[PDB]
């Protein structure tokens, strides 16, 4: 039992929601998390989660790993799947039932090249979604299943309230990555993004591809793999489009009035 | 090209326009059907319309199927299956390209037994989705794509205000369409419904096994299949809900305020 929607109160009245091709924005008060959790559940949803941890970076994988434990998909089977160049650095942390850890030794095209090659194997197969993020971060609140669809991208929290033509996409028509300045519907940040696992397959495959391409012709996106990142999400449009809490920095940014909860914050 | 999103600008501030577990509640103003026709055009989609016209509701099939050539799917591939005990008593309604009409003679049970046997026949191969509609009706607006999801249910015009207490839903636990006072979400009207061919296979095979189970307990849902419409879309919950624009009784209940639109409404 939970309680009853109400047709005729908005969920928010500071905010979209949905976006015009009908893909629900996921803010605090948009969703249940009660009745979510019971359909996951239902299915046994395996999520695993891609991180990269090289050179320094493998120093933000404690904080991380710690407080993924306390705020990522708790309740359902993770999976995580840190590719670092230094397996010994990898912390030892405790993890909760159905949770578990492996190490992929690697090993600006990274990234795109390792998950693809990565979301093609077949120990993935009882693996249902992969969510890939940046590792420079610590979880502070909920990340859920609420997130969980076919496809899905994060607003950047630099670029939510920004016209498009001030969006920092590729703008050179020679690369793969070109949007022109009246296309685009959102800045997606390329820290993270998800989807399941053919979704997934797909997003890096053509990203990795694009920017194989853009190497051959001696040019190089903006943004590198966020550039590549925009352009298929503008393509191929994300079935839920996560807001900022899901990807904040409050130093640089504070905490605005539209945000409830910061839920995966920017490490100094 | 077409209009950017405005993250910070809420679609509606009178309504809700998604649920609680994240599948959009389709209102004017929260899609551009211009993204979606693209969407769905590249799939190249097929919907099939299923109508049912038994004894004196052959009268209404002109007003029906002239207004759908109207309204209904324009641009895309349709298909009506009509459902009638007189086939010389369907109208010869001039139809648009890419838009056929087949007449299935028959034949409380009836319209869930008859699209559960039609919905797993191997001639309906070629179509992708399935909308199950009343005839006493007309469309007098646009409806399109914006519709098509895995399922579909639509806002009761009478009781999209209500509280769940107040739904006519089967209160005898004897009953296989039993929903307790303390639950239900919406109350869905029997009138519109839909889905991909395989979610409206199963939601018709549900619901007709479950009216075989209470005939042969000698019980009759209150509300009969929408009785059954409603436990299936409770436990199977609907991954878009139609407001009540899509199903209308202006005669009855006016223009209110929260309407933008009157889809396809009712006639007298
Ligand atoms: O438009 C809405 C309003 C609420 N909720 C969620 O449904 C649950 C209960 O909502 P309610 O506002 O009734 O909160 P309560 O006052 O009971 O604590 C919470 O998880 C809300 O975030 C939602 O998904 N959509
Ligand atoms: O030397 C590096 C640089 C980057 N990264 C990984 O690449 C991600 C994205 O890089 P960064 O945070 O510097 O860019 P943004 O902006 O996202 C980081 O979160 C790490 O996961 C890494 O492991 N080692
Ligand atoms: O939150 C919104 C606002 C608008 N739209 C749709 O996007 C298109 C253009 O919207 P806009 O409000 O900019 O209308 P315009 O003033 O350009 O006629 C129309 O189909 C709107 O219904 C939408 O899907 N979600
Ligand atoms: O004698 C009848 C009674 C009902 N119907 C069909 O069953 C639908 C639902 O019946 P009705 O409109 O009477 O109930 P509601 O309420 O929906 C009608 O729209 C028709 O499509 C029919 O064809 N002949
Ligand atoms: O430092 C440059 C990087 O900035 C972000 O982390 C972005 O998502 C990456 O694709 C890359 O452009
Ligand atoms: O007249 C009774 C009928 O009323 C509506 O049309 C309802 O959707 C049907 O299931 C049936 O109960
Ligand atoms: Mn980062
Ligand atoms: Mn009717």
């Amino acid at each position: 039992v939970y309680p009853q929607p109400k047709v005729l109160t908005p969920s928010r009245k500071d905010v979209l929601v949905v976006t015009p091709w009908l893909a629900p924005i996921v803010w605090e008060g948009t969703f249940n998390i009660d009745i979510l959790n019971e359909q996951f559940r239902l299915q046994n949803t395996t999520i695993g989660l891609t991180v990269f941890a090289i050179k320094k970076y493998v120093a933000f994988l404690k904080l991380f790993l710690e407080t993924a434990e306390k705020h990522f998909m708790v309740g359902h089977r993770v999976h995580y799947y840190v590719f670092t160049d230094q397996p010994a650095a990898v912390p030892r942390v405790t993890l909760g039932t159905g949770r578990q850890l492996s190490v992929l030794e690697v090993g600006s095209m990274r990234r795109m090249e390792m998950i693809s090659d990565f979301s093609e194997r077949r120990f993935l197969s009882e693996v249902d979604y992969l969510v890939c993020v940046d590792v420079d971060m610590e979880f502070r609140d909920h990340v859920g299943v609420e997130i969980l669809t076919p496809l899905f991208g994060t607003l950047h929290p630099s670029f939510y309230g920004s016209s498009r033509e001030a969006f920092t996409y590729e703008r050179r028509p020679q690369s793969q990555a070109y949007i022109p300045k009246d296309e685009g519907d959102f800045y997606y940040m390329g820290a993270f993004f998800g989807g399941s696992v053919q979704e997934v397959q797909r997003l890096t495959r053509a990203c990795h591809q694009a920017m194989m391409v853009d190497q051959a012709n001696g040019i190089e996106a903006v943004w590198h793999d966020e550039s590549h990142l925009n352009k298929y999400l503008l393509r191929h449009k994300p079935t839920k489009v996560l807001s900022p809490e899901y990807l904040w920095d409050q130093q640089l940014l504070g905490w605005p009035a539209v945000l409830r909860k910061l839920r995966f914050t920017a490490v100094p």
